[PDB]
């Protein structure tokens, strides 16, 4: 877990560009409750559109796709799956659905992710040493939240966990983890699909800070940039969708 | 304008608190807007104290104190100062009163400037050019944030030491100014001047410390950075501490 160790986030160092990147962020979770109490009316229809693209880009990255109007009937009317494709949309559909509902009750622990990987896969026919550097981290203050989220995918992608859908693993822990720190843009705007918009940014920047990863010698700086990068477009896109402020 | 210049910051880097530090107070500007409107009882209560604070211990500071109920007397009732001391009290009360309602129309050219260092010696018997265009020029290209962008400016205003008499309670007035432009309002209800003034040993020990060196270009404003947003924190922290007891005990 090279990237949460006390020695590499102890050394991490931010130019003036990402300060403002992380004060920027800070900004929008603050406003959070604001733009809800501006616009409630509006996060039913945000919700569904969210729902939809996370399940539908989440497993398009990875190849998997049904026909248009089956997506709609396994994520809205709770359809049940038919083929190899409709089950992993299912799969995922009710792992993500569950963290919608429970992430701030379902710590970042060995169970939590074995959990979730079991429902990715309940319609198909070192973990510890990640969640306990992440936790100790955490415990310690070691590096902001928007840091340790990011570094903890990256670590995870890398440690390479499980044989199949450590990629949708991935991005279902990532909204676990925003939401442990009340990053809920997730639910509103689809970070799947955003992510799936910039797919080159997306693959391009994990590779780049892969490099090099097992050595401890990696470079963070072009993941951090993307993700964050990301989640802004998110905020900025549920902005554009609730008014501003004063 | 050593602190404002394009090298020195591009040059500038954070550490992983310092990152978490800029991350919490972003978190705080943007949510006292509805922690507002959903306690507008308490707010009223802690303005009339920090209106008080801010004025008694910004005077304070640099040794000016007058009787505690003619303080009450001129910044509540607006009293005219009948002495030295007083009046000093009362153009800050003046320059301060004017910060808190039109910080957004007052943007930091020498005009304001000089109109409220002019408000400060009001009830008195009797440089800033690269400073505030070195600013405009860091926000028009986003050089820093203005978290950083503030505390450095008053670092240079402090060094600069550009009017014969006022300076240090100019920096605080200034500070406040700039922080409204960037919806820092925690100061109206939570006296930074005071906060400053109950931890005034780091307040002048970061200020000198981060001024070694500044006439070369080459000091480290880490010390006076690190000690700003720490004061700024105290701020937003007591005032959902306050916020949280007006309400609860009615
Ligand atoms: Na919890």
């Amino acid at each position: 877990m090279h990237s949460l160790t006390p020695e590499y986030l102890a050394a991490l160092r931010f130019d003036g560009t990402q300060a403002a990147t992380l004060r920027t962020l800070g900004e929008y979770q603050g406003k959070q409750q604001l733009y809800a109490a501006q616009s409630p009316e509006a996060l039913k229809g945000l919700r569904q559109i969210a729902v939809v693209e996370s399940t539908e880009s989440s497993n398009r990255l990875e190849g998997v796709v049904v026909a248009p109007s089956r997506l709609k009937s396994l994520v809205l009317r709770n359809a049940m799956p038919k083929n190899r494709s409709e089950q992993e949309i299912a799969g995922y559909r009710d792992a993500l659905a569950l963290i919608h509902e429970s992430a701030t009750h379902m710590p970042f622990s060995e169970g939590v992710v074995l959990q979730l990987h079991t429902l990715l896969y309940r319609y198909m026919p070192a973990m510890a040493d990640l969640t306990g550097r992440y936790a100790s981290a955490l415990d310690q203050h070691l590096a902001d939240p928007l840091v340790l989220v990011p570094l903890a995918m990256l670590d995870f992608l890398c440690i390479h966990p499980f044989p199949d859908g450590n990629g949708r693993m991935s991005r279902l822990l990532t909204l676990l983890l925003l939401y442990h720190f009340d990053y809920a843009v997730g639910r509103y705007i689809s970070l799947e699909r955003i992510f799936e918009e910039t797919k080159e940014g997306y693959y391009e920047t994990l590779e780049a800070s892969s490099q090099g990863w097992h050595q401890g010698q990696h470079d963070v700086k072009p993941w951090l940039d993307y993700f964050w990068g990301a989640l802004l477009r998110a905020y900025r896109e549920f902005e554009e969708r609730v008014g501003t402020i004063e």
